[PDB]
């Protein structure tokens, strides 16, 4: 048994908006899950972002996880603007909330309780896992069968 939580996520969209979805694998306690599905109307964004909550809120206790994701925006989010977002109130500089602040404050609440190291791979060389995550999100993308509550062409 690993003494690691490992996480790998991966989202997919064909349009902006267009139907979209999620893959993740988590391997926690002795069983490995993979979590998957596909919405309606949604971004690429959030669909990266969704893939990340869903792992993290798996997790019943205070974990050490690594997490394994080849996603720009999450990483974006987590190394440049997160920090900032939050001593701002998750308000833009001509004080509008900020994009998505749906799923990034669902994230920060969901990290919260972890020990996280972060894991950036690039898109042609991530390990196995990555690719069974891509595969997985573009197959909930092709069959979409939740609503994106928080969507909007708006804020």
């Amino acid at each position: 048994m690993l003494k690691q939580v490992e996480i790998f996520t991966d989202g997919s969209c064909l349009g902006n908006p267009g139907p979209g979805g999620y893959g993740a694998i988590l391997r926690y306690r002795g069983r490995e899950k993979t979590f998957s599905a596909g919405y309606t109307r949604t971004t690429n964004n959030r669909m990266e972002l969704m893939a990340a909550i869903v792992a993290l809120e798996a997790l019943k206790e205070p974990c050490e996880v690594i997490l394994s994701t080849d996603s720009q925006y999450v990483r974006q989010g987590i190394t440049q603007w997160i920090h900032n977002w939050k001593k701002r109130g998750w308000k833009t500089a001509d004080k509008k909330p900020v994009k998505n602040v749906d799923l990034w404050q669902r994230l920060d609440a969901a990290l919260g309780q972890h020990q996280i190291k972060w894991e950036w791979v690039k898109g042609h060389a991530g390990h196995p896992e990555n690719e069974r995550c891509d595969e997985l999100a573009r197959a909930a993308a092709m069959n979409p069968t939740l609503e994106d509550t928080g969507y909007q062409v708006e804020v």
